[PDB]
DNA sequence: CCTGACTCC
DNA sequence: ATGGGAGTCAGG
């Protein structure tokens, strides 16, 4: 039973300087996204807005854009993004409902009002699925029902600031909320409507030419097997190697044999064809995702793509991106590589800038750890994913590759993170008897940091939960169980997520330094990407000096700990120059 | 619609 | 049974 106004037209007590705000876009990639409705409440009442009226009414506007009128809302993100797109600027947002449920709990998966509420018992609002349909189905339905809703949701906002601020507060994590997430939430909305712009002509020259290129692969893998099939088929491949061919079977899954990566590759002193067909797979990947997939998005008239950052998804406090996934762009592979040739800066004489933390997850478990041997060895500026890579591979500092280097960083993680000694074996293709002795030597040299992975275990198992530096909180309810396979998951997560996710705090809090300097120092610079610990920017080529100094400062100084944080940085035409 | 493939941190 | 955190794709 909940009265509010449907108003015709903006009033003065809709003005109010503290108001739950709801500015609602349906559409699940909301980057140019039409506004449905729009909801306020305040001291005043409660008032139900079309956009079209409202968004072109100049005291409205003018209220979205003042910083000292306040607004408690769900997702402020995507309503300030969508704004953008509308020409509107959003300021003044001072609670954010969706980050504050992801900080009490990433588990609940909060993506909506209704799941929000129920974590208080609030159940005078309806989940967004039930009243805008699924699928084919979705639509924005009548106005009154929508209007209802929109207004149910702002209602909500209301009266669920003050116990969620309350929880927070009670969890230590109310500073996480307002002076780190959100934010951080703003930024990551500059660089979403900012885009990357994106070399269309190099990348439909490169497609043609990968066409060519899979032809040729295909047909020397149809010569090998003896037949033609859909080599991007497991279940039509399997049959080809291991019934036809009769290759050994080293592993199957529930519906059928294995061909994952590392099983083709261990196949390869018995045919060839393992070989090819892994080739095949890596270049189709290429031309469905990099090439085919990122032309699909991208807008035509600017040449932009315009991710989406989702900050209340992962269990750890990372990050993640999405429509396109601008974090997993080709790297180890120069063929692969070869694609950030097409990610250039959005002006004429800009330049690509970017910077990466130097082991980053190794120098937080030095200090989380307090690990003696570790952490001097960041006091002695080592590295250690080198000096891993020397061992495993039995070769000198100078003879280490970059690939080689990548692999041993594998291995560290993989160690300090619970890998068994099937697993390295079976990573390093080495002896399980030799992966065992390998694991024991790490923790002879780094006991600081065994001893710190069997008593987290343990604070888990007592507590229910762990957390990270800035008091980010993973709940972990699994890991008293009398299940094996469901504790000892659950006991790596104890292991993993205050480290990874501690990393994540870090250079959250650095993009927020970043941008402040950035700022104060009237640089044209800006952020385009985060790469979980890497950041990614573009500006004027007469600024590469300037943040060659400030960028990596800044991210080094984000936080202090008992050992030295380090970034390597490098800039260039594009993002593959960039290097 | 899921599974298993390739991609990154 | 067998480091952890992610997203997109074709096939079925
Ligand atoms: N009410 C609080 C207090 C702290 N924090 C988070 C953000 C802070 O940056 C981080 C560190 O807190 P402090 O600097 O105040 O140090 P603590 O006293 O909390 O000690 P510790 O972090 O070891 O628990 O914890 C928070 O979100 N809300
Ligand atoms: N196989 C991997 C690779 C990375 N990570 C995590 C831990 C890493 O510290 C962090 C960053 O990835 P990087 O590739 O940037 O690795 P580093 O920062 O550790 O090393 P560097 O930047 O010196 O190469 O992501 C991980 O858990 N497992
Ligand atoms: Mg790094």
């Amino acid at each position: 039973k909940m009265a509010f106004t449907l108003a015709d037209r903006v009033t003065e007590e809709m003005l109010a300087d503290k108001a739950a705000l709801v500015v609602e876009v349906v559409e699940e990639n909301y980057h140019d996204a039409p506004i449905v409705g729009i909801a306020v409440v305040n001291e005043h009442g409660r008032f139900f807005l079309r956009p079209e009226t409202a968004l072109a009414d100049p005291q409205f506007v003018a209220w979205l854009g003042d910083e000292t009128k306040k607004k408690s809302m769900f997702d402020s993100k995507r309503a300030a993004v969508a704004l953008k797109w509308k020409g509107i600027e959003l300021c003044g947002v001072s609670f954010d409902l969706l980050l504050a449920a992801y900080l009490l709990d990433p588990a609940q998966g909060v993506d909506d009002v209704a799941a929000a509420a129920k974590m208080k018992q609030y159940e005078a609002v309806r989940p967004d699925e039930a009243v805008y349909g699924k699928g084919a189905k979705r639509a924005v339905p009548d106005e009154p029902v929508l209007a209802e809703h929109l207004v149910r949701k702002a209602a909500a906002i209301w009266e669920l600031e003050r116990p969620f601020l309350d929880e927070l507060r009670r969890n230590e994590q109310d500073r996480l909320l307002v002076e780190l997430e959100q934010p951080l939430s703003s930024i990551l909305a500059e660089m979403e409507f900012a885009g990357v712009k994106v070399d269309t002509k190099r990348l439909e020259q490169m497609g043609k030419e990968l066409a060519e290129q899979l032809g040729t692969v295909e047909q020397r893998i149809y010569e090998l097997a003896g037949q033609e099939f859909n080599i991007n088929s497991p279940k039509q491949l399997g049959v080809i190697l291991f019934e036809k061919l009769q290759l050994p079977v080293l592993k199957k899954t529930k519906t059928g044999y294995s061909t994952s990566a590392d099983v083709l590759e261990k196949l390869a002193p018995y045919h060839e064809i393992v070989e090819n067909i892994l080739h095949y797979r890596q270049l189709g990947k290429l031309q469905s995702t990099y090439i085919e997939g990122l032309l699909k998005v991208v807008r035509p008239a600017t040449k932009k793509v315009h991710t989406i950052f989702n900050q209340a998804l992962t269990q750890t406090g990372r990050l993640s991106s999405t429509e396109p996934n601008l974090q997993n762009i080709p790297i180890r592979l120069e063929e692969g590589r070869k694609i950030r040739q097409a990610f250039v800066p959005s002006e004429s004489d800009w330049l690509i800038f970017a910077a990466d933390y130097s082991q980053i997850e190794l120098r937080v478990l030095a200090h989380i750890a307090e690990d003696d041997n570790l952490m001097e060895a960041f006091r002695r500026d080592l590295d250690i994913h080198t000096k891993t890579a020397m061992d495993i591979f039995q070769v000198s500092e100078d003879e280490v590759t970059p690939n080689m280097r990548r692999q041993a960083k594998a291995v560290n993680f993989g160690i300090v993170y619970g890998i068994s000694d099937y697993g390295l074996a079976q990573n390093l293709n080495i002896s399980r008897k030799e992966a065992a002795e390998f694991i024991e030597r790490y923790f002879e040299s780094f006991p600081g940091v065994k001893r710190y992975m069997e008593n987290i275990v343990q604070e888990a198992k007592q507590k229910g939960y762990v957390t990270t530096l800035l008091h980010r909180r993973r709940y972990l309810p699994d890991i008293t169980s009398r299940n094996f396979n469901v504790r000892s998951f659950a006991e790596r997560m104890a292991m993993n997520t205050p480290i990874q996710g501690s990393a994540a705090d870090i250079i959250k809090k650095a993009m927020i330094d970043l941008n402040a300097r950035l700022k104060e120092e009237r640089l044209q610079a800006h952020l385009l990407l985060q790469v979980h610990d890497e950041l990614i920017l573009e500006a004027p080529k007469e600024e590469m000096e300037r943040l060659c100094r400030l960028v990596p400062e800044v991210m080094e100084q984000a936080v202090t700990l008992r050992v030295p944080l380090k970034v390597d940085y490098h800039y260039g035409s594009t993002w593959y120059d960039a290097k």
